[PDB]
């Protein structure tokens, strides 16, 4: 029953996420987390897209030639010269990277499309040290950008979006701990910086203000502290993330990491930001149940599943804390967590189930089903699956067979016929649901 | 005292066929600007006021530069769709679409080229051959499906573009079957209400059908269906064409409606709450002249108690003809009390004759720190020209600000922060009258 | 269901079109291709009409006296003094027509109705080398009538729709390559000059800007090229076509040819053309999908037909690219290509196949059809058909017999007799069929 991680924007797991509304289309840009191996590895580049701010979806990779990298914080994409650009942090370092649309394919902005370790000469920073992550772009109403990056730097970008100027500041906080995750933007002629403190479930986000230029003076109010673990919602560690409002709106929106299942299991969520009359922020009120559509729009209305049930279900997982030894929580992988609509809860089978685990959903009586969409646990990783359909639940007809690795979410049969019971067979890839409809 | 009959209107202003609307934190009224004294013949400019509180409003210029010189009826709301506004107005007789990037303009047609000629441009909302109609009213389902209704009934779907009306139109039916136009449609805990206007003058009066299935119906019509109507007993006349409106985050509905005030196009709005039955049926409006107060906690300065005022000259008493109700027989006085007496109703008018710097003084009790004055003057859409001077003891008057150029706002705002006891407007250009003079 | 060719707004090979709406009808006047021999012969002066833009039809010829000419790139028709105005390119020259419909009978507007090579006193243009071709008309909001035509040449068009002005300019372009096909529109205080650049597969739309005069000045933008070769979706030079907007919308469309089978063997597709706020225009996105409907009307629902068969089928035609190596592709002429509701899909008789050609729609079972409609490839040069019906596939009853030629398109039997097997047998004309609708 009981699912502490509640409703994420995104059904996987991602971090650092940039948000954005690019054609009247939402755009999320993330680290792509659930890879097992801490900060060694991570998922590949991926976008996640919607047009309601509920239902999301990728296909492929934005970034070939990132695509087996260790890709980190993307920035949004920053529309300029014709050109979309972005600037991860791929294998450690900041990089810029160009594309005629944003989905992609983008390529290296500054010398040969490739990579080798530690870093190539194509680095955002062309200083002898081009060392610092977590880029953040802003183009001021004169049109100059700036980029700001972690431990608080800031420095003007050049017309081409790859030739960072040579002066570089350090923007003065009152809270002095290591920093990361930057977040910058610009409303009713006031600036406003954002920036981390702490990590695991002590990560907090602070803020400073200027009515002067992106580069300051700033300005820090009493009331500095923007996110921090609200142990009543049991909501812990809201760290990098972004801010944005759609296309012509004063709609403000927060989006943060959470502490998740620890290290590199963190998933993302999204709130209302608010001001005061005064041009301050207020705190933001942290919840896990998401923030509903931002578009009005039409969509399929799911079908009810009476029953779900599955070849097994993963013990529980008890998560060990990192930094608070209050944050003590437990996730099941309950078939009905495959069903419930909320992006943080999961099905799982066991790990000895590893010979074509599956599972059911009964739809209680004989009805006629147009499709079935499913979210699929590691989606970056690909599944391959088998979808079977049945009239009593013991005789089976295979709608659809996939060999490949298709790296996509949500996975969609169009099935256009009555049946009362469907099952997925996982053929290959990581054994879980967080999500399954069917229409 | 002298008798007030016009009570708290919502803008120191005469308008009609209200749009009011909470656009990201702020409170915006589209309307019909009246008192223009030539009738249905013309109207003032499309103008927007504002406010923070929904007590002080105000206005600077126009927010449809192309239209300002046009006759201008009945706005729509600001409808935000596509990361734009979109308007409705009624220009010349003829309904079009308009579109701006705030709510605050520029708006411009959004099909066409951006400019007027009668009867009608080919810019018009409707593309029949003859696309008549008035008094567009905008509604954006759950779904994302927008609707377009308009006088005598008529709704049709409206394509995302929000320009491009459906071939499909229909025409509600209604228990009271008498030409209707001010039509205001909103949902509210899954039903929608069709508020429909019967009458006109005197008469106006709102009725409503009710349906559970969708924005064209079908609608059922309730046993207490009008809604609003003449209250012989409050002096409330002709209660028609206006708006429904509630804040963001609220279940607070409130009605805004025109007033028969001094006939003609000579029409205040007023607004009450609105409340409904548990069976979702609307409770007929308690129609006041008192208003609402501030539906929003915002800080302000508290207001400087004067302690009395005369003019260069007052206006006879208006004794105003009624149109369709015998019994709708009311005077308007123009003393200099209205001019500080904090009702948006009531006005200091100079005499006819009086048209050379004409002139009012307020007389604190003695000599205070003034802050700022703000002027509220009549018919500010026209624009005026002021001098505003202080003094000591009623004779040698120090000149604080000159404006020999017109400036079309409300209110006049002058800044002094000096010590005075009389403060003295004279009126250079525009129509010499107050309806709200405050100092601070 | 492998149809490169997708769903061509018209079902004939037609290129250089220029469509609109006349009282709420939509007209396509065009080039009509498909004739064998390259440019040394077109198919006849035909207008297709359509009330929906979906269902589409002609009659027989507008324009009389050059109904046996070699006839290209006719304008739109243009409503001035009473009477309606097309300036098409008639065996390689340009000329004025006046009719008083839309549908003709058309006659030359100036000088004697008749023809002769290679060019009469009744062009359009009166200099003593009158060459030119690809006529454009506008009229402006002040009234001035303006003529465009090939190689970016304009001049102002008297009241009486048929006296070029002497003072004729040439429009400065930044492409400055052989261009014909000029588009020209006005929407919302500015002038667009669209032309194309290439031939072939390298048939490309680039258009230029004006905020002063049809007649310039004008100012090219960065992105100035409008319609290209899109080859992941197989589209092949996007060329001579035209803009056009329904009756009281702003909601632009562009209709283009396209390669198709080579030579004079294309077929026209339309796709939305949109506009950026700073007036500019977006490249179009270029599909073979069409846009559906663009008006409401009633009409009767097509009879699912079961299965279809025939006398013979033409072996698949591999198209060879001309100046693009990539483009390739192959054309199938099976059976159900008939019935698919595609316009550039069709049914072929094997060459062979020359004396008794036939196909059969087999409806599943017995059913009550009200009518036939036939499409019939090359329709301009006329069909003769006869159509049986059968119970049973083996005994069958003829229920209309044409023997002589009709030119038209569709040819419709009304019948309102109950059977389960329709036969048409092709008795002259090409032995082929682009759609086959029963209602
Ligand atoms: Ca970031
Ligand atoms: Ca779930
Ligand atoms: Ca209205
Ligand atoms: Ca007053
Ligand atoms: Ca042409
Ligand atoms: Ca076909």
């Amino acid at each position: 029953h009981n699912n502490p991680f509640g409703n994420a924007l995104i059904p996987d797991m991602i971090a650092d996420a940039s948000i954005q509304e690019i054609n009247g289309v939402f755009y999320c840009y993330a680290t792509t987390d659930g890879y097992g191996q801490g900060l060694k590895t991570s998922g590949p580049p991926v976008v996640w897209k919607s047009k309601d701010f509920v239902h999301w979806s990728f296909d492929g990779t934005y970034f070939p030639s990132a695509a087996k990298e260790k890709y980190w914080a993307p920035s949004k994409a920053i529309f300029a010269n014709g050109k979309y650009y972005i600037y991860p942090t791929i294998n450690g370092y900041m990089y810029p990277a160009v594309a005629d649309k944003p989905e992609g394919p983008f390529k290296l902005a500054r010398g040969k499309d490739e990579f080798y370790k530690p870093f190539t000469p194509s680095t955002l920073l062309q200083s002898k040290n081009p060392g610092g992550i977590d880029a953040e772009i802003f183009v001021d109403d004169d049109g100059q950008a700036y980029v700001f990056w972690g431990r608080r730097h800031v420095a003007k970008l050049n017309e081409d979006m790859i030739t960072v100027d040579s002066v570089v500041q350090v923007i003065s906080t009152p809270r002095k701990e290591y920093s990361e995750g930057p977040i910058f933007f610009k409303r009713k002629g006031i600036y406003y910086y954002l920036y981390t403190i702490g990590g695991d479930e002590k990560y907090q986000y602070a803020y400073v203000m200027s009515r002067v230029s992106p580069m300051g003076p700033f300005e820090a109010p009493e009331q500095d502290i923007i996110s921090t673990t609200n142990y009543e919602r049991g909501i812990f560690g809201p760290g990098h993330g972004c801010v944005f409002h759609p296309e012509g709106t004063d709609n403000y929106y927060f989006a943060y990491l959470e502490f998740g299942r620890r290290s590199t299991n963190r998933q993302t969520y999204v709130n209302q930001l608010k001001f005061n009359e005064d041009g301050t922020i207020r705190p933001v009120e942290l919840t896990m149940d998401g923030v509903g559509a931002l578009k009005k729009v039409k969509s399929d209305k799911k079908m009810k599943i009476d029953t779900v049930y599955a070849s097994s279900i993963e013990v529980p997982l008890k998560i060990e804390p990192m930094k608070d030894p209050t944050c003590l929580r437990t996730e099941y992988f309950v078939p009905s967590f495959a069903v419930d609509g909320a992006n943080g809860s999961r099905w799982m089978a066991a790990a000895e189930d590893s010979i074509n685990p599956w599972i059911v959903a009964d739809l209680g009586t004989v009805k006629k089903v147009r499709r079935s969409e499913i979210y699929f646990v590691r989606p970056t990783a690909g599944h391959a699956y088998v979808i079977e359909a049945s009239m009593d639940g013991k005789v089976w007809q295979e709608f659809a067979v996939h060999q490949d690795r298709k790296m996509c979410s949500p996975h969609t049969d169009v099935l256009n016929k009555r049946f009362r019971y469907l099952r997925i067979k996982i053929l290959k890839g990581v054994p879980g649901i967080w999500e399954w409809n069917i229409y």
